[PDB]
Parts: C-alpha cells; structure tokens; sequence
C-alpha cells in the first residue's frame, strides 16, 4: 500500500489469524490523530526519499524495523518515521512534520526501542535501565529477578550492581550454612536472561553486571565470560562491568596492597566515593576485616580476562559521581549495558534513558562557491535542539515496563543524545582522524550539541517547570559538565547567558549527553558507528569505503591489483604500492591510530558530556604493558568509561 | 556434657566466633521452659536409651541430626528428643514426658524438619509444600519462583503444578513473539534449585513438578531427567510427576487418540475432574482446538521414561479428588514431591504437611508365656493418638516460611501420620509379604491408625473447635475415607461410635494419613523403609538383616559359603542349597514379590488414607508389557498414587 492512513488502518485492525485475537499494532489516540489529519499527513510524505537508503541499510530496516502482517512487510520506511513522529509528538502536528522532514532527511535518528515502539500501543522506547540489588536476602535477590524478567519483556538492555551481596562463605544467620556467592546468584540471572526473549526473536541475552574490585568474589566476577570454563562457574549471556575507585589505580601503580571485603564485612563502600572512600575503606583494611593481597595480582587477572574475552568493561566510579549533575540524588552505583549511562538507581529508582543521535554528515555544506566545504554548526546547534525535545516528548510518552523506572524518569528526567558518522565527517572534510583539524571539529561538534541540548531544556523548563530534583544540583549552582572539569568551554557559543538562563529557569532534564554505540542505528542511516574510527575500509556482499572508493578513482590508480589488495589487508592501505600520503593519512584504520589520540579526543568531548560514552579500545598486538598504560592514560584524563570493550587482532 | 539443661544453656548461649554474631540455637520459650524445670527435665532422661540406636542408626543422627557447636557434637541423642519434646509441647510438660518416652522407647519418631528444628529459634518443622502456579505470565511464574526460593531457604520438599502455562509457540499478546513454552521455564526453577541450598550443606535440589498428559509440552516434560539428553532440554534436579485424568488411562485402552492443548486454547481442564473434565475435554477435542495424536504414542514415551529413569510419577487425578475430604474447597491439582500427599492449593493457598511415622515393630508382645507373639492393637491405637496431637502441636507452633503455607494450614489443619518398620514386622511374626496373613495385618493395622488418628483429632475438635472448612466436607456428612472406596471397614474398631462424634463434633484436621517414604527417619530408628518390602537380605561396612541371620544360626546351617552365596546372590536366598522353604518364604526381596500383591497391599491399606501413600514399583526384568500392565492394575484398583519411582533391574 502507499497511502500511509490506509497502511496505518490495516495495522490498525489487525488481527491474528492463529487465534482470532485483535492484535492491534497502533495505539488508540495515534489512530485518532492519523484520521483526524489523513490529507495533511498523507500528502506530507515524499516517498522519494525511501531512496536514501542504502542496500544495506533499507535491509537492516527491513529485517527487524519496518511493521509486518503476517510475516509480509507492510511499512514503507516513509510511514516508519512518520509512526514515530506521530507517537513522539501526539497531538502537536507542527512539530510531528518538522521531526518526519529531518529524520527522513537523515538529519538524526531515534534509539531503536524508539523506532520499534513508539506510535504502537505498548509504546516502550527506552533503551537503558539501571538496576540496585533491592536487598541482600534471597527475598531481596528474587525481587529484583522478576524486575529484570519484567524488563527484558521490552526493548531495551539493564545494567545491574550488585556490590551489596554477601561473598562466598559469609554467614547466613538461623543456619550453620554459609553462602554460596556472587558466582551461583550470577548464573540464576543468566538463565532469566536467555529465558525472556520476548518470545523466539533474535536479540537475546544482555545484562550487564556491576561490581567494585574490593569484593571478595572479583576474581571469578571478571571471568565469567572465559570460554575456557570450568562451567558452572561462568555466566555466558552476560557481561561483567567493573567499578573502579581511584584508590584502585593507585594501589596498581603503586604496587602496593589491595583488600577484599564481603559487604557485610565492610558495610558502607558503595555508597560512598572520592575521600570518604578512601577513608572507610582504609579502617576497614587496618582493622583486620578483609583478605589483604597484592593489587597487581588483581590487575593482571583484570588484563587477562580483557585480552581473552574484551571483558570485563572499566567505569571509573569516583570520575562518575564527582563530575554527575545527579550528585545531590545520592551515590551512583553503575553505569549500564554499553557504558555510555551514569543515573543514580535505587532499590525504588531504576535509572532510564531515551536516546537519540545526530547524524553528523548532514550538516557538511560546500555552500560558498565551488567544492570548498564548511561545517554547519549553526545547524546542528538548531537539531539538536529539536532532538532534545522530542526526548523529553518520549520521557512522558513512553510505558515503563516496572514502577521504579517511571518513578525514577519522572523525578530527574535525564535524556541522552548521541552522533554517528565522525569518521564519515572526518573523511568527507579531508581530515585525518588524529589530526589538529579534526581534534578541533570534535571538540566544537560536542560543545555545540551540549549547549544546545542545555538551551532547549531551559526552553522547556520555563514552559513545564525545572525537573523535581534541580534544586541543590550542580547546575542549579552554574556548575555545567566542562565546570566539574575545571575547564573553560572552547567558547563558540555564549556559555555566560546560558548558564544565567539555567541558574533561574532551571533545565528540564537532569542529564542530557551520552553518545552510544548507534550499532545497528548507524547501519539504517549508512553511516560509522558514533565517534569512532572507521575498523576497515572494506565493509566486507563486500563493500569498499565509499569516499575511499571515490578517491581512487579520481587518481586513475583503481583496477584489481587494487581491489584483491584491500581484501588481503583487512582494508588498510597503509604501505600500499601506489597510494597518495594524503590518502594514506585519511583512510587509517582504528588499528591504526594512537590509542593516545583516541582517549585524548575523548577526553576532550568529555567535558561536554553530562553522562558518559561507550569508549571501545583497538589494540592491534596486544600486550600486557600496552593495555595497563591505555588504562591509566584514560584514568589519569579523568575518563569515566575507561573502556567499553577490548577489540583486538 | 551429660546434663540436659546444661547443653541447653550452650546451645542457647552459643556465638557465631567468626563473626561475633550471637547465633542462639534454641528460642527464648523453650530455653526459659527447661530453665523453669530443670530438676524434672534433667532426671527425666534415661542416657541408657541412647544404646537402642545400632551403629549405623546413631551414625545418621550423628552426621546430620544432633545439634553442633564449631562442628563438634553436642547433643546426646537423648538431648534431641527432649528438644523435639519441648519444641512440639512447650509448656504442657506432661505431654512433652510423655512424647519424650515414647519416642526414646522407639513407637514412632517425627519427621526430619521436625528433628531438625524443634525447640530452635526458626522452628520450621513441615516435610511438604504443594505450590500453584500464580499465573500464565512472567510475573506470575516470577512470583511463583520466588515463593519456591524462600521455601527452599527451610527444610521440605516441594511438588508444583504447571498446568496453567502456555505451550510452546502459544501467542503472546502485544508482540509477534511466541512462547518457549514449559522446558525453557523448567530450567529457570531448575537452576533456583540448585541455588537454594540453604548455604553449602547435602540434601540439594529436589522440585517435583505436576502436569496434565494433555499438555502440548508434555512429551519434552516427561523426559526431563533423561540423562542422553540434548543438554539444554532437560532439568536434571527436578522430577516429573503425572497428573493423570481417568480419560487418559482409557484412551490408551482403548488404542484410541488424545488430544494436546495449550491450557490458553482449551482453558479450565485443570480446574475440574471426572466426568465434568471428560466433558469438556471431549468439546475441546471435537472443535479442533488441540493436536489430536495417538494414545499410545504418548503412553509408549511414558514407560520409556519411566524405565530409563523411574520417572515420571503417576498420581491419578480423579481417584486423588473422588476420594478426598478436601473437595469441599476445590479441585486439587498436585501431589507433592515423594507423592504422599494429597491437598488443595491456589495461588494464595500453599499446602502443608507435618509428618511423622510410627515404629511398627515396637507393638509385637510375647505377653502370653513363652515364644507365640501377637500384635497389640490397642497400644498403636493409644500411641498413633499421641502422634496426632502431636502433629496438632507442630500446626500452631510452625513457623511458615511464606503466608500462602500459613493461610493454608491455619485453615484446614492437614496431618500426615504413617509407617515404618512393615517388613521387620512381617519378618517378626513368621510372616510372608505375600502370605493372607501379612494381608490381614496390614489391614487392621492401617484401620486402626486411621481410627486412632481420627478419634484424637475428633477429641481436639471438641476442645479446640473443627477446623475452618469442615462445614460441607464428607467428613461433615459421614464420608470417611472407605466410604468413599464404598467398602465396609474392616471392623476391629467401632466406627459407627467415632462416624457419630466426627458429625456432632467436627475433627480437627482435615486429613490425617499420608504414609511416607521415611527415607532417613527409618534408620534412626534402623527399621525397613514405610510399608515395603525389604530389597536385600544385605544392607550392604556389609549387614545382613538381622531375623535372617538369627534363623541362620538356630538351623546351624549358617557358615561362610553362606555368607558369600548372599554378596553373590544381591541378599537373596531363594535357590539356595540347604535353606527351608519357610525361610525362603519368609525372606522374600521385593524383587521377588508379585507386584501385583502389592498392588493389592496398597489397595487394602488405601480405605485408611485420608491423602495418599509413595508407593515405589521394582520390576525385576522390565518391559513395556509389564509395566503397562501394573499400571493399569493399580489404576483399576482405583489407587491415588499408581506409581512413585520405577527401581528396576
Ligand atoms: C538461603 C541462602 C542464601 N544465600 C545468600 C543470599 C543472600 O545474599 C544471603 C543472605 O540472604 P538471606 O539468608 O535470604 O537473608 P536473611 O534474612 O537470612 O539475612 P541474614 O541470614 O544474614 O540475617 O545469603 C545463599 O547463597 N544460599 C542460600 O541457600
Ligand atoms: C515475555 C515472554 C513470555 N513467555 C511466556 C510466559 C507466560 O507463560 C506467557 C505469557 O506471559 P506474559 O506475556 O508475561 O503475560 P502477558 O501480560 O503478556 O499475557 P498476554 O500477553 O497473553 O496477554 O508467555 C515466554 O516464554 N517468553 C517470553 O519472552
Ligand atoms: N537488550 C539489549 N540492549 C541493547 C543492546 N545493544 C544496545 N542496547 C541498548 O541500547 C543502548 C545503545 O544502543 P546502540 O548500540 O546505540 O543501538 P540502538 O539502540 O539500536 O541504536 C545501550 O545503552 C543499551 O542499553 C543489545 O544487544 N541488547
Ligand atoms: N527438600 C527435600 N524434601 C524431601 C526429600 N526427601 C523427602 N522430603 C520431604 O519429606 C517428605 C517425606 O520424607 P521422607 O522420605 O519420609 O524422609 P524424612 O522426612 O527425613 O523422615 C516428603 O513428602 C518430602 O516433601 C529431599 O530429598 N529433599
Ligand atoms: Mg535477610
Ligand atoms: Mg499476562
């Protein structure tokens, strides 16, 4: 069908066959909204623009995005965003075409959960959940069980913390038992894991799992994805995330001592960080209540997991709670699923984000004259103003699969945004990824999507009011992200006046960026994965970088010999018979880049980000010596995710 | 330590060294009742009764029994059974001597919760659960889980039932995912088995699970404990129990078909029984809601099961409901986990039971002159009266490990009253398993316990009230147990008197008889297992039964190609060179014994079950044939529980 009123009438009235159960797939008040605008909203859409889509892409949306009825496709990708614009939007038509016109555009896109769900009737398009251990009791572990079942229903992943179970052989009170530990409570999540798939679709499995290195059980913790298992002492399906107090990295370098608690030995670790840290955890450790080894027995443990497994992933806790605008909420315990989220979670508050990313080629223009191009930052400034709204549209929208997750997002209301295409920006711009010329765009790129995204949620607080816990907070003070940094902003845009705005209007949201992996939203808009280098210059159907393609061609220098070359070398060009230094210093590999350059470009957006961001590491010939000096180089940068995963060849 | 309120004072003082934790090991009412009758507690106990235990009887007392401190004994086996005493008496010290001497005298002994937690503070001292599936959705089955964890943290079995959950491919409403159906839900229990362990200690794992043959998932059900398996598709610490309508036991006569359904596409068929069940079965099958196979197909899987396995169990559904004083409450749908029991539950209701056995060779009397015993009848009707209040006592003074376990035996107040020691009574008294004498005794033994019981409990409603819900039951209405076997008693005992007082005055329980497989309680008080036969004339340190040795050696024929013959011949004595027929009678293995006797057995012994009994089958050389005739036999013979374990060889 073309007409999109009629393809939402047949969703509409849907009904399963197998059953006879209408199984409406729009929601009531989208269908109204879609009728009582047919003409507008029909006529609206420029089906021409399906077109912007790769092969590739329009198959990954294909695959598992576009509706289906009875297995037969039944959404043009047009009438997918249009769906979305709808169920973001409502009633507000005006704002539902200015999204439709820039997502179809390729201007950003939504989450997936989000291009899933909204304009349906269970309308569920978060990505991120953060998940306290309720309790430690069976009671308190079996709650929180059903609360991730009750979670992995819907779209979206869980990061859980679980510094408050009692280790192995500590006491169980009214009986001569002891407990089993961390390892035999992990596998019971992994199997809820691997039970709720939704049903039998292909997405399954995915908790991430937060622990503080103290904890008597660590050293099994951060093996639990080794293949090489002893079996039951593994938890395949899921992913290990460590904590990490300075107190930490400090011992490691200083080759000193490291002490293992149970929590019930050492009450009170996790809940504090920075000094009063230090302080509690160093009379615990003086009075006898721990099991006290060499730190860097730890470490290499650490680095040996990471070099097999990529495993576990490394979330500085003091960096997070000391620089999070969500400090006067309490003690952030975790970050999530891909470590791009730092929410404060409690056994009542479960941490949620919605999230989006700009696409950031669309605003390249050559507008001048000839060839010569610029940066539109007036632009994105002006998007990502507009994607900051329609996540705030979500926030109240959205249906909370648990209680502690609306209540949670109703009280701080933290919204993330993203990019993808940096290196496709970098390499349409001339620039070399560590270059000075791209070290700047980077910087100005993420100081003008955060100070937008700040703008546009002063904006809706003076229409809705502040979120219910701005007061105390750091911004509420004029503390902004670059502020906890001790840096002044790159200054492109007038921070004076905003900060001003903040300090009386207050801001919607409790939080703002988190720039996520976009691992299959980049592939619907055909672009590299959010900020990172591009891993080959060979997709694989086998496609060769399209601006490097160009390029070649444009050098007569593409045949065969040049073809089978780039196949055999993984797609790098480097020592390449005839190939320009030029292009040479532009179609780098991320193997290929100083791991240096990667965290210090990192470490430069990050003090315009609220939260933090899924920070992969590339070691081509891994050593131990080389991966404990990425670790502490991004520690001592003030990183908050130190590492997302550990890739390696 | 000798003296009794001394070991008291330790136990009750003792702290947990490790921790500094206090770790009290008796509760403030019982220690302060011993401290309040030192003298006559302590001059009580007779320590020469401690002698009546052989080696091996005290060896499991030892090992897992008697209370420690820092793993060092320290309690007299005198000292646990005046604990027990005060535990189910508290301060009607009369009755806490009277208890204390007949189970130091060995009549009858409680079951192990009972043993192991009476007189401490987290007195849990119920052997049985009966749980409900919640509900057919995650949270239900989460619920459910849950509840099975906290009642995994105590002592007891568990039997649930899963009638309820949607089979595999079943549709899930808002979302084209499907159900995984029952396997996949099997495994999350499973694992949550095997997490519970109550720390680190031995009895672990142990669900049994209750299913409909009617249930799509049912062929994957059955197999769960088949050790070839395809790994992922199996519950290796859980057992499969059958919950078998009438109409399935006809149709595989018949060689005609059986239906499958999801519970979701044929709803109610759990929740009715006889004829209103082969009703509405019989319209779902007819309008085509189901997948209609071929009996036998399904039959065949079962005794393939049965005999790679021993399981599945086989309770009988209809016999179960048709024959219960429970009715008056709604349709039971479970046994429990060694298939004794026999008590309605719902998602609020958890049934219970206390159990204990009494000791049946303590009531064979010489009293006459020389030689000639008898049986004395009327001193296990006076005792099985002790052990019903007793179990009364244990109701109240329970602490339930989950609302729905107090809710629903605060409520109908179920008892569990049966044997062991049957072949060491039989041996005593010259008597053949199979002989018409054996069949009598086993009669009139099971009338009077249930007389005895019925009367005590009759005798509680009179002081205490009847229980809630005996308004409406048979009881109320003069349908005692053979009744609704529509038999006249055996008469030994007057029950038209007792029928009389049951329908002025009430009972106390609801049910009261539910003979058990005793498996550690029978070596305590080192006595053949329940009610069956022994298995070898070899124990095994190697013991062979003690009455056959005696007769040995009163023949002079007992030398040492004697005692080799029976490590050969796996404590067998039939064929064997110079041994009398009346001994080869007499010293029958249960391997030797017509199955179809004991059916009988069990058939007789049926009229005087309140619930049901764990009626374990041992077929020598198995077939298909054979075993499907014994189960039919036992299913004509109108049995509650066709089957417990296959043992085979
Ligand atoms: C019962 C049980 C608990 N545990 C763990 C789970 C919890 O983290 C921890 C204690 O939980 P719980 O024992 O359930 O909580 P509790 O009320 O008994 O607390 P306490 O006894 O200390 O007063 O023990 C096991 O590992 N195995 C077990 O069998
Ligand atoms: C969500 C989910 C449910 N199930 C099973 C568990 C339940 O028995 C059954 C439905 O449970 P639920 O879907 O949790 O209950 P519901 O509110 O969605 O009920 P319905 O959709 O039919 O209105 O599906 C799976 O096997 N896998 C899954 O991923
Ligand atoms: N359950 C689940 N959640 C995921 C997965 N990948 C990403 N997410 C969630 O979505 C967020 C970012 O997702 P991203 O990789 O950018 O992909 P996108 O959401 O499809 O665009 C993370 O913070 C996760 O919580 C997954 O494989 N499983
Ligand atoms: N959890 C658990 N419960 C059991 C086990 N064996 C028996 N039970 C429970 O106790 C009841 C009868 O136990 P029985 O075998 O006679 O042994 P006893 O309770 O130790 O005397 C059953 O109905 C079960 O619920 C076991 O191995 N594990
Ligand atoms: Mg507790
Ligand atoms: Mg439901």
């Amino acid at each position: 069908t073309k007409q999109f009123s009629k393809v939402v009438e047949d969703l509409y009235r849907y009904v399963n066959a197998a059953t006879g159960k209408p199984a409406p797939m729009i929601s009531d008040d989208v269908y109204n909204i879609v009728m009582e605008n047919k003409d507008k909203l029909n006529s609206a859409i420029v089906y021409d623009r399906d077109f912007q889509y790769s092969y590739f892409g329009f198959k990954t949306l294909e695959r598992s995005y576009l509706l289906r009825i009875n297995g037969q496709v039944a959404e043009r990708p047009q009438h997918l965003i249009m769906r979305v614009a709808l169920g973001i939007h409502g009633r507000d038509i005006e704002a539902a075409l200015e999204t439709y016109n820039l997502m179809s555009l390729k201007y950003f896109t939504h989450a997936s959960p989000t291009l899933f769900n909204a304009g349906t009737p269970k309308p569920q398009m978060s990505s991120c959940f953060l998940v306290a251990m309720k309790e430690d009791s069976i009671e308190g572990i079996y709650d929180t069980l059903k609360e991730c079942a009750l979670i992995s229903k819907t779209a979206g992943g869980i990061g859980l913390h679980i510094h408050n179970i009692r280790s192995t052989g500590s006491y169980i009170a009214g009986t001569n038992g002891t407990s089993n530990g961390l390892i035999p409570m992990i596998r019971v999540f992994n199997n809820t894991a691997r039970y709720v798939d939704q049903g039998g679709n292909k997405r399954p499995g995915a908790f991430a799992l937060y622990l503080e290195p103290w904890h008597a059980d660590i050293f099994d913790f951060i093996d639990i994805r080794k293949n090489h298992g002893k079996e039951e002492i593994r938890a395949r399906d899921l992913f290990p995330a460590l904590w990490i107090p300075d107190l930490f990295m400090k011992r490691v370098e200083e080759n000193g001592t490291w002490t293992l608690f149970s929590p019930t030995s050492a009450p009170g670790l996790s809940d504090c960080y920075g000094d009063e840290f230090e302080a509690l955890y160093t009379r615990y450790e003086k009075e006898g209540r721990g099991k006290t080894i060499k730190a860097q027995k730890l470490w290499y443990s650490i680095l040996e997991a990471q070099t097999e497994t990529g495993t576990p992933f490394v979330v500085y806790k003091d960096a997070c709670n000391r620089k999070s605008n969500q400090k006067n909420l309490g003690v952030i315990k975790s970050s999530n699923l891909c470590c791009e989220i730092v929410e404060y979670s409690a056994p009542d508050e479960t941490a949620v984000c919605n999230l989006a990313s700009v696409a950031l080629p669309a605003f390249i223009e050559t507008s001048e004259d000839g060839k010569t191009s610029t940066y539109n930052f007036k632009k994105l400034h002006e998007i990502a103003k507009v994607v900051t709204r329609n996540l705030n549209r979500v926030i109240d929208r959205n249906y909370y699969p648990v209680e502690e997750a609306r209540k949670s997002n109703m009280r701080h209301r933290p919204i993330a945004l993203g990019v993808q295409g940096l290196a496709d920006t970098f390499m349409l711009l001339r620039l070399p990824f560590d270059s000075e010329e791209a070290r700047l765009l980077n910087i100005q790129i993420f100081e003008t999507i955060y100070h937008a995204s700040m703008e546009a949620s002063c904006e809706l607080a003076q229409k809705d009011g502040p979120y219910e816990t701005f007061q105390g907070s750091p911004a509420s003070q004029g503390i902004l992200q670059f502020d906890m940094w001790d840096q002044k902003p790159y200054g492109m845009w007038d921070w004076d006046t905003l900060r001003k705005d903040i300090m009386k209007h207050g801001v919607r949201n409790s939080l703002t960026m988190a720039p996520m992996p976009t691992a299959s939203t980049s592939q619907i808009l055909g672009y590299n994965e959010c900020f990172e280098p591009v891993t080959s210059n060979m997709y694989s159907f086998q496609v060769v970088n399209p601006y490097l393609l160009r390029d070649l061609v444009d050098l007569g220098i593409w045949d065969e010999g040049m073809k089978q070359y780039l196949i055999t070398q993984n797609g790098s060009i480097q020592g390449l018979p005839n190939v320009p230094q030029e292009l040479k210093d532009l179609y780098k590999t991320v193997w290929e880049i100083s791991q240096k350059t990667i965290i210090n470009m990192a470490a430069d957006r990050s003090v315009y980000i609220d939260q933090s961001h899924s920070l992969n590491l590339f070691l081509r010939a891994p050593t131990m010596g080389k991966l404990t000096s990425m670790h502490f180089y991004g520690w001592k940068k003030g990183l908050k995710t130190g590492m997302y995963y550990l890739r390696t060849q």
